[PDB]
Formats: C-alpha cells, sequence, structure tokens
RNA sequence: AAUAAAAUAUUACUUUGGAUAGUUUAGUUUCCUGGGCGAUGAAGAACGCAAUGAAUUGCGAUAAGUGAUAGGAACAAUAAAAUGUGAAUAUCCAAAAUUUGAAUGCUUGAAAGUAUACUAAGGUAUAUAUGAUAUUCAAUAUCCA
C-alpha cells in the first residue's frame, strides 16, 4: 500500500439536526444604540474639546 | 522652738471610670413536622443596579424591582411624580435571570481572547465517560463464490 501508517477511515460525518430546540430565548439584541450610549461628559474638560478639536 | 506650703484623715459637691440596679427584637437545650439542591447549570465567588448610598438588605441589563392573584390608602431624611381607573404589603405562580463556578468547544494569572456549524451584530450546539437506535466504515477474525 505504499505507507506503513494505519489512521482512522474517515466515515460519513451528518450535521446536527436536534428534535426540539435548545434554547427559546428572545432574538432580542440587548446592545442597541440606546444602551450603548450612557450620556456625553459634561464637565468642562469636555466642553474645551468640542470646540477647538471638534469632539464631542 | 515655730511654720502649716507640701503630707495625712473625715464629709459634701464636681470630675475620669463604667460597677451596681431595672430591662431585652439575642443566645442555649429538649421536643414535634419535614429533611423538599444540580447539565432544565446547583452551592460558592465576582461585578453591577436606588433621585440623592459607603456598608448592609433586596435584586440581575425588565436592576431596593416587572406581570398575575390577593390586598385595601400609604411612604417620609428631603424633595418630585403617581395613587379608590387601586398606594403600601404578601407569594411554593408567570416572564426575566450579567461574569464565573461540577463548568462542559479551546485557552485562562490578575487573560486581554478565540475555532467551526446553524439561525454583519446577537443567540444556540460542539468537554470526558456512558445505554439504546440509526448510518458510515475497519479487520480474510470465521466461513465463503
Amino acid at each position: 500500500r505504499y505507507t506503513t501508517a494505519f489512521h482512522r477511515p474517515a466515515t460519513k460525518n451528518a450535521a446536527k439536526a436536534p428534535k426540539y430546540p435548545r434554547s427559546l430565548k428572545a432574538n432580542r439584541n440587548k446592545m442597541d444604540e440606546f444602551s450603548i450610549i450612557k450620556f456625553p461628559l459634561a464637565t468642562e474638560t469636555a466642553l474645551k474639546k468640542i470646540e477647538d478639536h471638534n469632539t464631542l
């Protein structure tokens, strides 16, 4: 057979097909635009940057 | 020989101290009933959440609370808003339940992360051992054309 090493023969490999759902969690993303941003920083340091550097 | 400044003694008042007396939402022991946790993710740990919170209590991105069912007019340190079209308060109920932890895709030091598949971001499944069934294979191991 021109080689010595014996390996495990490859067989058929079906994909996972569960008979019932594994989770029933609601498909709602809890990290949206309204949750990512809490509030702007209102310190005197953060106000100076908004004018000269045009940064929020 | 003399002095009463210091010293000593008694009592009253005050002071430092916290004994004594009065008291108990705390313990100790015995007895009765149960002895009801977890891969449907437990016990434990960590982080976060109150209009003003540091601890503690309760809770989990629906946060000192949501729905439902009872319940009947409060809470308060200070404001506010809501409230008999239902405030407090109660629960073996419903939804929801962050990071971990047997911890279970791989890694984990105080480590930030990251692979594939299914349904960019999100969410699920994939550790080890094991029983049944299905399917694909390996070995002339026994026959065997």
